[PDB]
């Protein structure tokens, strides 16, 4: 994602390595100050301080200071010192936000007039990065999106100078043009360079001597240091404005930083009643959204996650944190931990829950002095032997804990836990059949994966035709159709393995994230590959656009970044996407239902498999789209072909918190072009504790336009389960 930068780090990059023809005055005139400073080193080290008078201001990613009154103006150190003193280390509130002030940044004060304060910014967005300008800078900008010039520079574009001097800068002095746009030309290059999302400089003031960059706030696309770690160096991403982290939410963001699953933390409410630990993103919200619908937020003490198939000791550090956490203090009604998830597609569920378990043992004893009772829930490889051994840690330890498989709805055991319940051009198909799949990389156990699938499917021939890895030279790998053995042609080069096998529609890019970006584009460059799935997380935004540029261009279909994929039964499915074969049979992903969905999430999306093979005749499709910031295929883009399926007879949508994806359903229901029944719930109703864009706003616009949205997550299924029963009555979905 992107994440913001403190202002004296972009202040620092800006100043190193900006290339502008224009005198940028005042390079590396700043000084840090917090509580622990020496103001004799300070002073040695910056001797400029007394050079000039200053301006002392918070470094906190707080916006508005001058007008909140925390902007110290044209000081000399020693009043910078006593404006210091009420100040420095004292609580302030801004907006909801409560915290300490305790890091300034000091720099000289540059006269200058109101006339020659200037407004510029950049942002990034889907379809390429737009430049503001304005020529009133300044703390009374104002409404700037509505007043600044603005200028789009597109995917893969240039911005050209004669529209900056020609559109941009029409209201701007005459005699600041020049100095403007050679400035703004160096911005925007430094902007893309160093992969910024977004850019401010209010004020950007200009003189007889030149540009002052007075303020600037940043954010980087972090996902970029593989990139960029030699411009970035070790750089620092604050946190907002608000309170400092607890020792554990930083031990566990040092646990997150040493391994590729993703491990996340946040307290809430410390001494509240109501604990979680969550497998899966998706999961982890929907657990939330339930707790606080079932009237827990009070009582809600975290939100995190564990996912992206963490070992057993890291699960045990996280476990052993949580169990640390929670005994602390009694609650007079004791304890809950909700150890929940959706049905893994590859984590190792026995491996993870032996974690836990271990933690379990070393925690017993406060555990039932603080009276815990712990419900599990949760689906993957392996995920039986784990629940075994859960319910034996129980049993052994004397701990309540109640476990329960993938027949029990995800969110049903919040309920459980609080006593509400007892405890018991782009085309329409993208696959068939007949689809033939290259494989880029070595991914082995994934290919047999799509084997044995197409295996029990009853498909004629191998959904898999050919692999590509450039890191060796052809040869063959070995493979299993039933008992019977085959081989699997591995290629060298793409072309080899696209002329040998021109019936080849498809291809599955798990290309780790350093070559993502260069092997997709390259494969756009055959006609014959018209979808393709891209499986690595962390490809920066920027590349990602030109990914979709290059595709809607050339007529291809994409799948992700950062999913595992989708699967459409009975023909074929992408790579690790519905795990094992127990659970493809369990779900009765081997034939098609009539039911079609799309979600972010692969969680979710096997969470999806489950849920409607249970209340249904079944899946036709499913797709993830993955959860980055542009994805290669949307919402709507699944939901027209779905629409455009004879097969299909209702379609399911998770949304989600975020953007407006969610509304073009609406138009497209209002406008005629969505007739079949659509089934849509967007996660992430608590997530609050642009306003259309909460899943809440969603969720009830959704329902007005006729879609059928359940209550909550909890009602998925049966909101599901009577759409479909209707559809039956009425002849439409013949089992
Ligand atoms: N170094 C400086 N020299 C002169 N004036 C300054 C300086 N820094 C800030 N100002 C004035 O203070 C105002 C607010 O400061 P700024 O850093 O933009 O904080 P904010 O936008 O958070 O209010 C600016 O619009 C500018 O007019
Ligand atoms: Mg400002
Ligand atoms: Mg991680």
């Amino acid at each position: 994602s992107a994440k913001a930068i403190s202002e004296q780090t972009g202040k620092e990059l800006l100043y190193k390595f900006i290339c502008t023809t224009s005198a940028i005055q005042n390079r590396f005139k700043y000084a840090r100050v917090t509580p622990d400073t020496d103001w004799a080193r300070l002073l040695q080290d910056h001797p400029w301080l007394l050079s000039q008078n200053l301006v002392v201001k918070p470094d906190q990613l707080i916006k508005r200071r001058g007008k909140l009154g925390l902007v110290g103006v044209n000081l000399t150190l020693d009043g910078v010192k006593s404006w210091l003193k009420p100040r420095l280390g004292q609580e302030a509130t801004v907006g909801k936000a409560t915290g300490f002030l305790k890091n300034f940044l000091i720099e000289p004060f540059v006269p200058h007039s109101q006339a020659e304060e200037f407004y510029v910014c950049i942002y990034a967005t889907r379809e390429g990065d737009y430049v503001l300008f304005h020529h009133e800078g300044g703390v009374d900008v104002g409404d700037v999106d509505a007043k600044a010039q603005k200028l789009l520079v597109g995917v893969d574009e240039k911005l050209n100078p004669e529209d900056i001097k020609k559109h941009l800068l029409v209201h701007a002095p005459e005699d600041k043009k020049e100095i403007l746009a050679s400035f703004i030309s160096g911005l925007f290059n430094f902007y893309e360079d160093l992969y910024f999302t977004y850019l401010e400089i209010n004020p950007l003031v200009v003189t007889k001597d030149g540009v002052y960059v007075l303020d600037l706030a940043a954010k980087v696309d972090a996902t970029a240091d593989y990139i960029c770690k030699v411009k970035w160096g070790d750089i620092e991403f604050p946190p907002p404005f608000g309170r400092e982290a607890y020792p554990e939410e930083a031990y566990i963001a040092d646990l997150d930083a040493k391994s590729g699953a993703s491990l996340k933390l946040t307290l809430l409410n410390p001494k509240g009643r109501i604990w979680t630990m969550v497998a899966g993103g998706g999961a982890s919200v929907v657990y939330s959204d339930t707790i606080c619908d079932l009237g827990g937020v009070n009582e809600l003490a975290n939100y995190g996650e564990y996912s992206g198939a963490p070992s057993e000791q890291q699960t045990y550090d996280y476990a052993k944190t949580i169990l640390s956490l929670m005994t602390r203090e009694k609650h007079p009604d004791g304890k809950i931990l909700i150890i929940g998830g959706s049905i893994a597609n590859f984590t190792n569920v026995a491996a993870t829950f032996k974690g836990i378990v271990r933690a379990i043992r070393d925690y017993q004893g406060p555990l039932k002095e603080h009276e815990v009772t712990i419900f599990v829930r949760r689906g993957g490889p392996n995920y039986q032997e784990g629940l075994r051994v859960m319910g034996e840690v129980g049993k052994t330890t004397g701990i309540p804990i109640h476990v329960f498989g993938t027949e029990t709805h995800m969110t049903a055991i919040v309920g459980m836990a609080l006593g509400h319940r007892p405890i018991p051009g782009k085309s329409t198909t993208l696959f068939s059949r007949h689809t033939k799949a290259i494989v880029w990389g070595m991914q082995t156990r994934a290919v047999q994966g799509m084997l044995d699938f197409d295996y029990v499917c009853s498909r004629d021939e191998p959904s898999v035709a050919a692999m590509v890895y450039p890191f060796t030279g052809d040869h063959k790998q070995k493979f299993y159709w039933g008992h019977k053995e085959i081989l699997i042609p591995v290629f060298k080069n793409m072309a080899d393995a696209m002329r040998k096998h021109p019936e080849v529609d498809v291809l599955i890019n798990f290309a780790s994230l350093r070559s993502a970006y260069d092997s997709t584009m390259e494969t756009m460059n055959y006609a014959q590959i018209r979808t393709i799935a891209i499986i690595a997380e962390g490809i920066p935004e920027a590349l990602t656009r030109k990914l979709i540029k290059k595709a809607d261009q050339k007529g291809v279909t994409i799948i992700g970044p950062a999913t595992v994929g989708g699967i459409k039964p009975g023909c074929f499915k992408i790579g690790n996407t519905g795990g094992m074969l127990d659970n493809i049979l369990a779900s009765k992903l081997y034939r098609p239902g009539s039911v079609a969905y799309v979600s972010r999430s692969g969680g979710m999306s096997n969470e999806l498999n489950n849920i409607i093979s249970r209340t249904t005749d079944g899946v036709y499709e499913g797709v993830a789209i993955g959860g980055d910031r542009y994805p290669g295929s949307t919402f709507m883009d699944h939901v027209l072909r779905y629409q455009d399926t004879p097969g299909v007879k209702m379609i399911v949508v998770l949304g989600e918190i975020g953007g407006t994806e969610e509304y073009k359903i609406c138009r497209g229901i209002k406008e005629g072009r969505l007739t079949k029944p659509i089934v849509c719930w967007c996660i992430g109703t608590c997530a609050t504790m642009q306003a259309s864009e909460t899943a809440v706003a969603k969720n009830q616009a959704l329902k007005e336009a006729g879609v059928f949205v359940p209550r909550s997550f909890d009602e998925l299924g049966e909101i599901i389960q009577s759409v479909y029963e209707d559809l039956v009555a009425n002849g439409v979905i013949v089992p």
